[PDB]
């Protein structure tokens, strides 16, 4: 299924040129996608955000719980896990849920990526 | 370096027995590891321990900043971060850092994993 590859093509497209040509076909022309509630829309805005995240990382990696139904809704989600390395070499990780919504050819037509509030600070 | 080899090591074992022997021929039988806390010796403790990370997860893989010397003492240590699903099909990460020693001969002797106060 397109949500179950995704993760996998993501990671990588960070370095091979087939796997973001696929990557970008998981996709509808139109999707939505927001990012911590920020909406942004199209193939040309994804594409310069996937590039983003290549150029802000030597490396990354993502592992997925499974798509599950939402709650409420019509859409699909699943926990995620990300781990990294930035450019300036120091590593970081990121826990959330991606929310996403299919069309009838089975293309993504709405992705929402939720981060973790976060609890470092423990004092 | 033994201890760049590490991280990349501990990850291919989990698939690779070449990697884990590999892994293993980092380390002095003398070897003290620390875990949550608590101090563990010798190799066949730390083998244990390997083999029992990966029946505990489907998947692991781990990131490092770089090894660098320690504010105090003889030890090198290094952020990492670790990105895992779990046997249960459920994902996590965690942040910490390692500290290692090495012996006169180039050997891991002293490792203690060092989780984040979160
Ligand atoms: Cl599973």
């Amino acid at each position: 299924t397109t949500l179950d590859r995704y993760f996998d093509l993501f990671d990588a497209s960070r370095t091979d040129e087939k796997a973001f040509d696929d990557l970008i076909s998981l996709f509808s022309d139109e999707i939505t996608f927001v990012l911590n509630g920020q909406e942004q829309h199209g193939i040309d805005a994804w594409k310069q955000f996937v590039r983003m995240v290549f150029t802000a990382n030597q490396d990354i990696k993502h592992m997925y719980a499974g798509w599950v139904p939402s709650e409420t809704g019509d859409t699909m989600e699943t926990r995620w896990a990300v781990c990294g390395k930035s450019a300036d070499g120091s590593v970081f990780t990121q826990d959330g849920t991606d929310i996403a919504r299919l069309n009838a050819d089975g293309k993504i037509v709405y992705l929402a990526n939720v981060p973790d509030d976060t609890a470092m600070f423990n004092q």
